[PDB]
């Protein structure tokens, strides 16, 4: 085909990016994260007990209001690092952008307060491969490719910096291609290590000039559902030590007044140096020496098979517009704008 649909994304404080999909007939709208690190679609169910506070404060899907709804009922449990949800499988029509696909998804009936009482979105749309799909449910992008409507079998992410301004696009995904209005120059392409996970090799990670970490190679998951860049505890410990950063309960901080003069951090990908300055990775609420400012980087120990691995989240994708290419099993980076 020749189609490329775009989906507008909301940017909440430069930490949560999500868009909107419609489920059912007539369509019930949900705010969802589009997550390349996972492969299942799910939203909270009307059958989720209000005993779960997350299901009081988020949109629920009511199967009995959709004429296109088709019952399945098989149990589903999804364990992410940050917490588990459970429920059962349902089939219905899902619209994303201008596209409309019949999709199997989770109706979630168990939804823990941590982390979901902190979620500004209702559910997630996993943009990963069927290899990572729990229950081997066919991922939504696979079902879209099957339609043969897409100009190209790729999708791309633009995440924007948060702006007080009313308009200001928080972010954008394109199904079928990439929007040259939000990247300059050409895509540098890097092959996946293997099909089945949006992960590439990384030759090193530099702090300042000294190529300090990952000196002899490591993995990089390009993860749109991740808010910060993550590395292994032991990598991150070193990195934070280099920066003089202090470990708090939920984050790493520096004195705000010194954030600006902290060193660059470069990720060596596909033969090229991808650099983030301290302006890229410090949340500079102020520049006072009496306040502490959060870094958009933290530790996450991801278990095998996928880990140990770094994850390149929104901190990274903000600077580099990212194209996920399913036809060629590669990822492209171009400077964002
Ligand atoms: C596998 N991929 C990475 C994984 C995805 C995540 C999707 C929702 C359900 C759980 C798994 N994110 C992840 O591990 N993060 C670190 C913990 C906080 C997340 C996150 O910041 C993500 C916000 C949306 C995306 O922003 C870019 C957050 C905050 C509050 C509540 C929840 Cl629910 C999740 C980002
Ligand atoms: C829910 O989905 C499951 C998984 O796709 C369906 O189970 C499969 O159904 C097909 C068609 O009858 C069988 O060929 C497979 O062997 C089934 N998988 C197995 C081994 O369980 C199930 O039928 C769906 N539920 C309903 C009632 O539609
Ligand atoms: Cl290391």
């Amino acid at each position: 085909g020749n189609t490329t649909s775009s989906v507008i994304l909301t940017n909440y404080m430069d930490t949560q990016y999500y868009g909107e999909i419609g489920i059912g007939t007539p369509p019930q709208t949900f705010k969802v994260v589009f997550d390349t690190g996972s492969s299942n679609v799910w939203v909270p169910s009307s059958k989720c007990s209000r005993l779960y506070t997350a299901c009081v404060y988020h949109k629920l899907f009511d199967a009995s209001d959709s004429s296109s709804y088709k019952h399945n009922g098989t149990e589903l449990t999804l364990r992410y690092s940050t917490g588990t949800v459970s429920g059962f499988l349902s089939q219905d029509i899902i619209t994303v952008g201008g596209i409309t696909v019949t999709q199997m998804f989770g109706e979630v009936t168990e939804m823990p307060a941590l982390p979901f009482m902190l979620a500004e979105f209702d559910g997630v749309v996993g943009m990963g491969f069927i290899e990572q799909a729990i229950g081997r449910v066919t991922p939504i992008f696979d079902n879209i490719i099957s339609q043969g409507v897409l100009k190209e079998d790729v999708f791309s992410f633009y995440y924007n910096r948060d702006s007080e301004n009313s308009q200001s696009l928080g972010g954008q995904i394109v199904l079928g291609g990439s929007d040259p209005q939000h990247y300059e120059g050409n895509f540098h392409y890097i092959n996946l290590i293997k099909t089945g996970v949006w992960q590439i090799q990384m030759k090193g990670v530099s702090v300042g000039s000294s190529t300090l970490l990952c000196e002899d190679g490591c993995l990089a998951l390009v993860d749109t559902g991740a808010s910060y860049i993550s590395g292994s505890t032991s990598s991150i410990e070193k990195l934070m030590e280099a920066l003089g950063a202090k470990k708090r309960l939920f984050d790493y901080v520096v004195k705000c007044n010194e954030g600006p003069t902290l060193p660059d951090i470069s990720f060596h990908l596909g033969g090229k140096e991808y650099t983030l300055t301290s302006a890229d990775y410090v949340f500079q609420e102020s520049y006072s020496s009496k306040k502490l400012c959060t870094l958009a980087i933290h530790a996450m120990d991801i278990p095998p098979p996928t880990g140990p691995t770094w994850a390149l989240g929104a901190t990274f994708i903000r600077k580099f517009y990212t194209e996920f290419d399913r036809r060629n099993n590669r990822i492209g980076f171009a400077l964002a704008r």
